[PDB]
């Protein structure tokens, strides 16, 4: 592990862990070296050979084959009170919390394209069997190169399921009402919600929501200029009944969804 790749600096730690810069020495690939302490570790999975890894790990897998807008896992090892996984790492790479925190308030053109991205990394997550549950910007890299979203830390997540969950570890003020009131939600409406947060946080700046009771009378109130197309969409997928929100589908296919840019696109126009 020490000796297959050189690690650099201490890119971050919090409920995810420590996470290093780091490169594969074997071919000089960038990558995220990841470090999670045993004890800190809440739900726990387990590989098609029967061994007990972290969820994440679990869930990595079943999504980190072929393409797409999630981060791939690269390798993992265990040490005896913690868990290492390898990431990939492009660069220059930056989170979408520290992007808005440095340009506030996105362009709907940009924010469509991010968020475009993201529903096809969350299509792609669901389609693999996997429940991300922690959906926020500070979970979403910006390759700035590319223009392309990645989708990361599944710490929080779990297998989808079509009966109801009764647990959640995720961010508070990007879970749903029904969570807040009954502690129960069902995936996909769940995942809808945040979607409806996040791209709140996009085009606003910040989130709607930072109180229980906020949320539970999910009342949105507009502090930038909006499109009535993007308010629309919004308040359509934080609608408080869960059943009364958009499938994926309906999303992607809402007005405010047509004509997005191509990454590159996005890159050039919006990342320079
Ligand atoms: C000053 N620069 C700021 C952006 N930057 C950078 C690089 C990598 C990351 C990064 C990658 C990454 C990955 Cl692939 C996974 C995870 C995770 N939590 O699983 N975290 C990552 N971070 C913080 C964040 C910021 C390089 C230094």
């Amino acid at each position: 592990l020490e000796s297959q790749y050189q690690v650099g600096p201490l890119l971050g730690s919090g409920g995810f862990g420590s996470v290093y810069s780091g490169i594969r020495v074997s071919d000089n690939l960038p990558v995220a070296i990841k470090h999670v302490e045993k004890d800190r570790i809440s739900d726990w999975g387990e590989l098609p050979n029967g061994t007990r890894v972290p969820m994440e790990v679990v869930l990595l897998k079943k999504v980190s084959s072929g393409f797409s807008g999630v981060i791939r896992l690269l390798d993992w090892f265990e040490r005896p009170d913690s868990f290492v996984l390898i990431l990939e790492r492009p660069e220059p790479v930056q989170d979408l919390f520290d992007f808005i925190t440095e340009r506030g308030a996105l362009q709907e053109e940009l924010a469509r394209s991010f968020f475009w991205q993201v529903l096809e990394a969350v299509r792609h997550c669901h389609n693999c069997g996997v429940l991300h549950r922690d959906i926020k910007d500070e979970n979403i890299l910006i390759d700035l190169n590319r223009g392309e979203l990645k989708l990361i830390d599944f710490g929080s997540g779990a297998l989808l399921k079509d009966t109801v969950y009764t647990d959640f570890d995720g961010t508070r003020v990007y879970s749903p009402p029904e969570w807040i009131r009954y502690h129960r939600y069902h995936g996909r409406s769940a995942a809808v919600w945040s979607l409806g947060i996040l791209l709140y946080d996009m085009v606003c700046g910040d989130i709607p929501f930072e109180h229980d009771e906020e949320i539970i009378r999910g009342q949105v109130f507009f502090r930038q200029r909006v499109s009535s197309e993007c308010q629309h969409l919004i308040r359509w997928c934080l609608a408080l009944r869960p059943s009364d929100r958009p499938t994926f589908e309906e999303i992607q296919n809402h007005p405010w969804m047509q004509d997005v840019l191509l990454p590159q696109e996005t890159a050039e126009i919006h990342l320079h």
